[PDB]
């Protein structure tokens, strides 16, 4: 019934908004529509994987705060796997290398491949992470998709395919559906091109020992009776004094404030009153989330280690379910698996075999690319596809496509009257992703603490420590990477 | 709560199919969120303008549905005002004209004109109407903006401008929020450029007498204490023998079958138990509705008549709030008004004004455009901004951005277990218009119909008698329209001499 602030949703992001209010001394209740916590999370357990994570997984340098909140909760992370050769497998052939990016040797694709990701990163130093609208050619930028912008950048073949693949894989979202403005600002709010492709130094350094959906689950421990399971939430009323919290089991919760912690658009399945600005209201269905299958094949060993191959794939081509691959052994080497994403349309098409339809072109790919019988005989499969959940929308993360960010995007986490909003979308430092999703979780909560009068308006954005256990490594280029030309550059030059 | 199908919304879609089902002897209900039926119409009435749309409000030759079902309530219709010349108004200047398009002069920019109007309709014959998807070329136009389409057309900035405006003005998004693809397929499905542009011959040609909300209004008398206002639907079951369909009041309906009759984002209000399939889903979060205030500004007496202008301006520029007007008079001659749309982007960016801000900066651009000095005082003012509508989440209709109609298209009106899809944006043609509502709501109602083996399979889609009232003339070309070169299909021809 009665307390200070009900938070919709029991992600890491209104878990995180939740326990630090409590911890403030105030009445906490979280209303989480599934009967589970965690939400684009979830670890699996069964005695064929131990544990898996079937959700959101990979934390890495510059996390800080998503490693601070599970080191007080107990967790620990381990290094993904990358000791052994990377994999490029391009028309039919793989190319094992090392470094974060696969090698090129053709010189006129060398400075195409160079330019690419050197404009990427030159793009996004002109976009402010808080306000991405600010940027000088924001308009120009969000009026176009991304397939536009590589269609004009890319002047090979070979550099058109791995930059659509890099798309792809970071937002589960095909070129020509994204704003190039939007893209561009995900990429640099993640810290450039290398931070976000690395596993090493980067954003697939590491996972939790034990899975990722202990975040959420210990902080409900903590939290006791206050989490509130199958509770969705249908209605928001904000016409009295304390504002109303109806659920779809039809309790009934008040509070002098709410943080809604789940994606802007699941904000169409709440009803308002009164209805929300103009703003807010379009901007809702404005918003779609990325679609992607996860998809885990175990095997009796780590074979490909003995190949000086990592388990790390980077998959061109249209007929390939799956674009990248991890090894997702466990850090005691035992539980043998390479972990999967079939991605964006692939996830659409695929998703109408079987699950045994997709296990046997799972591993008759690997077993191509990783040139090994061995990989024709799985022992285990777990697979999750996030496109038919209700109360998710999809995965990873919410996409802008052409012309919204700027028309739309200063609403996203403007408060609407006591309606404060967290969510990993909101956040300007590795939105998209858990470290967002406590960013954003901690800064809705705060927003409330400074309209309380608890704390200062200065208090309300925070930074954060480094992690001591995960420090970061920075990134640096080469003289010739800075000051090649790219391909037309170098014709100018002609 | 016992039924035979439970219709949820009552606009003209959910109103026709409830109709349909009571006249064939199904016991029917309609739950609708607001205080009042219509949705996307709605009809004001107060001593000052005596009745106004302020949502839908045109029919014309060819919306033989609308005509049909209107005309059965006893309503009639009146011609818009197109007896004097239209204006185009470009870089500041006014230029009056006959016959649907502006002229163009220019040989060069006569060619460009042609070709881009000329091709936009020669895309559309490759697209079917009840499947856009299954266009030869469909993932290529669907993996482009109408923005990237018209770069690559258009050769000059004059037919660019007219033709981003066309945009606007017929999808109430911008050039690059839509796909190629659903905008092609938009404008064939209403029977081609010229019939969708035109007020004689064309969508804008009539109205309703005493307004279009009056169709919603009508049925509901017929229908009685089966429609229920103020019952927002938040829940469907569908794990049991019957279908539950639970409201926001907390009253729970029971029915065979359910027809969703709201724009398709709007399902996304509703919590499903099963929940849905994966691609409707993911559907229901990919697929806006446009930007629009409709404005209505009222004036002693139609004074451009005097001047011989109808009333219609088409008004190029980012400067103008409104791009395209038309005499709003009643057909009477009395309460003269002009209506006016602010559209797309500039909805949202004069939506920050007072209304009687709004009302300055529209009858300065009239007075500039109609050169008129009568233009700067206007006796009243009406004006809805459809982007604040909760149970509408926009006006006119649904826009599909780059690759959605392809991948999700097919899911539109796909049934799910015992809910059928009605609205307008699941017709075939006029589908964005009251025309689609009526044809998908009778579509929907006969899917149900069949389901109970009531009817045969091939009475599900039915064709519509052309109406007496409101016969259309064909769509003519000339010779020269047909066969004059574009600009690059000119240069070719110089190259090929010169070579
Ligand atoms: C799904 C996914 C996957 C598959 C994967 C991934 C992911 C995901 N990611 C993402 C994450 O997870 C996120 O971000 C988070 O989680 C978020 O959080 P938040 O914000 O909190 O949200 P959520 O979870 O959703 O929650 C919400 C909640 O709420 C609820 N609800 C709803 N509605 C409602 C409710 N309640 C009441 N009422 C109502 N109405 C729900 O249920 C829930 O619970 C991620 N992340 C990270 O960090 N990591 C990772 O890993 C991840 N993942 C991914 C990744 C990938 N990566 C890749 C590889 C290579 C590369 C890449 C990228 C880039 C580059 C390279
Ligand atoms: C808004 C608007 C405006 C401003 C204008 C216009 C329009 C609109 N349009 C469109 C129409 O209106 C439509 O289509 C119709 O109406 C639709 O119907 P339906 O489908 O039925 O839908 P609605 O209405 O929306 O209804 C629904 C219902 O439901 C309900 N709900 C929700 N949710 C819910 C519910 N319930 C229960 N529960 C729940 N959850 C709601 O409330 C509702 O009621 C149009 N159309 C026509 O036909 N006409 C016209 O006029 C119109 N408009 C416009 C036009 C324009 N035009 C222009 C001029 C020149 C040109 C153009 C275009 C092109 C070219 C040229």
């Amino acid at each position: 019934n009665k307390c200070d602030v009900v938070v919709v949703g029991g992600g890491i992001s209104g878990m995180a908004a939740a326990k630090l209010l409590h911890d403030s001394g105030l009445n906490v209740v979280v209303l989480e529509a599934r009967d589970r916590v965690g939400g684009r999370t979830y670890t699996l357990r069964n005695q064929k994987v131990k544990y898996v994570d079937l959700g959101g997984s990979y934390v890495g340098p510059t996390q800080n705060r998503i490693l601070r909140l599970a080191k007080e909760l107990g967790l620990e992370t381990y290094k993904v796997n990358e000791v052994e050769r990377l994999i490029h497998h391009v028309k039919g052939k793989s190319y094992p290398f090392r470094g974060p990016f696969p090698p090129v040797w053709n010189p006129i694709t060398y400075l195409d491949h160079n330019n690419f990701w050197r404009t990427m990163d030159d793009m996004g130093r002109e976009i402010p992470s808080d306000a991405p609208w600010k940027a000088p050619l924001a308009e120009e930028w969000d009026n176009m998709t991304m397939k536009e912008l590589l269609d004009k950048l890319c002047w090979t073949e070979s550099a058109k395919q791995l930059a659509t693949l890099f798309v792809n894989l970071c937002v589960t979202a095909e070129t020509h559906e994204v704003s190039a403005l939007w893209f561009l600002w995900y990429v640099k709010q993640c810290g450039g091109t290398t931070r976000i492709f690395s596993t090493t130094n980067g954003g697939q350094e590491r996972k939790f020992v034990g899975g990722s959906g202990q975040v959420s689950e210990r902080i409900m421990d903590l939290l006791g009776d206050r989490v509130k399971l199958e509770r969705p939430v249908i209605y928001i009323d904000q016409t009295r004094e304390n504002v109303l919290v109806e659920t779809l089991n039809h309790e009934m919760y008040e509070a002098k404030y709410v943080i809604s912690a789940i994606p802007p658009t699941l904000g169409m399945k709440i009803h308002f009153n009164p209805p929300l600005p103009m703003m807010r209201n379009q901007m809702i269905t404005r918003v779609p989330l990325g679609s992607v299958i996860k998809c885990i094949v175990y095997y009796k060993e780590p074979f490909w280690r003995k190949k000086d191959y990592c388990g790390t794939m980077i998959i061109d081509g249209e007929e390939a379910p799956v674009a990248y691959t991890l090894d997702d052994t466990k850090p005691e080497g035992n539980y043998a698996a390479i972990m999967g994403f079939i991605l964006a349309h692939k996830a659409r098409k695929l998703a109408r075999l079987t699950k045994e339809e997709r296990l046997k072109k799972l591993c008759e790919l690997y077993a191509k690319v990783l040139g090994s019988l061995e990989a024709l005989e799985p022992v285990h499969y777990e697979e999750k596809n996030w496109c038919e959940e209700q109360y998710s929308g999809g995965c990873y993360t919410t996409y802008f496509p052409p012309g919204i960010l700027t028309q739309y995007g200063r609403v996203l986490r403007q408060p609407v009257d006591r309606i404060y909003f967290a969510g990993t979308e909101t956040a300007t430092h590795w939105s998209g992703y858990m470290e967002g999703a406590v960013e954003a979780g901690e800064r809705a909560a705060r927003e409330i603490l400074h309209a309380m009068g608890k704390i200062p308006e200065d208090e309300i954005w925070q930074s954060e420590p480094e992690s001591v256990d995960v420090p970061a490594q920075p990134i640096t280029t080469t003289f010739l990477e800075r000051h090649l030309p790219s391909v037309p550059g170098l014709l100018r030059l002609i």
